[PDB]
């Protein structure tokens, strides 16, 4: 059995029981608009961290849509 | 022969020929101001690279000054 994918969905329950979208919004979008605030100059040589996190920030809001859009069961009753 | 370190030498030393020695050392200084241009831009969050640009200075330090210094020939020469 594929217990280790079991304790990775586990983990992902217990950090979904509201503690996962907090990180995919919360954070990710506070450092993107201290970035932002941030270069409002411009000036590319701290531009470069700012692409890279606001694509991460794209990619953790992916992988999130399709979980709150295509959810019967709540995210603590399948825990 | 070692032509995967002499191909990777050989762009040390273009890079150090075109930027590091026709106009001083600047490629390490420009994210060094980067940083201090970062490090007071409120919440800190930037620890991934805080510390791995800074061993960089140290490794410009104890290695290039054997190079640069009179035991070691001018790296222009080398070229």
């Amino acid at each position: 059995g594929r217990f280790d994918h079991f304790v990775e969905w586990y983990i992902y329950l217990h950090k979904r029981t509201v503690s996962d979208i907090s990180s995919s919004i919360k954070e990710l979008e506070q450092q993107v608009n201290d970035l932002q605030r941030t270069v409002d100059g411009g000036m590319v040589s701290v531009k470069s961290l700012l692409e890279q996190m606001k694509f991460k920030l794209s990619e953790a809001i992916e992988r999130n849509d399709a979980a709150v859009s295509s959810r019967v069961l709540t995210e603590s009753v399948q825990k």
